[PDB]
């Protein structure tokens, strides 16, 4: 039994790099973090910032979550980051991912205490 916090870590935290390497990134990242199982996990973006500076986020601007709940945070900087989304060509157990990196502020729902990220809303 994961705690959520655990597993936003594992879905969306990658401090080990700056950036999105190859086209290449999503395929493989899915695949070790276990997200391509069961199924195609059809989108997920991760984060390439320390873990310290995303849980900061839970402090930053307080704005809806997309469900209309109120406890998502916007950051204030952009942070590095690479969206993962199945292609047409998706085919489980063939799960296949375009690779898009980017520099967008996220937005997170946090809970807890502590109070950290359990939830990926959005990048803007």
């Amino acid at each position: 039994k994961e705690t959520a916090a655990a597993k936003f870590e594992r879905q969306h935290m990658d401090s080990s790099t700056s950036a999105a390497s190859s086209s290449n990134y999503c395929n493989q990242m899915m695949k070790s973090r276990n997200l391509t199982k069961d199924r195609c996990k059809p989108v997920n973006t991760f984060v390439h910032e320390s873990l310290a500076d995303v849980q900061a986020v839970c402090s930053q601007k307080n704005v809806a979550c997309k469900n209309g709940q109120t406890n998502c945070y916007q950051s204030y900087s952009t942070m590095s980051i690479t969206d993962c989304r199945e292609t047409g060509s998706s085919k489980y157990p063939n799960c296949a991912y375009k690779t898009t990196q980017a520099n967008k502020h996220i937005i997170v729902a946090c809970e807890g205490n502590p109070y950290v990220p359990v939830h990926f809303d959005a990048s803007v």
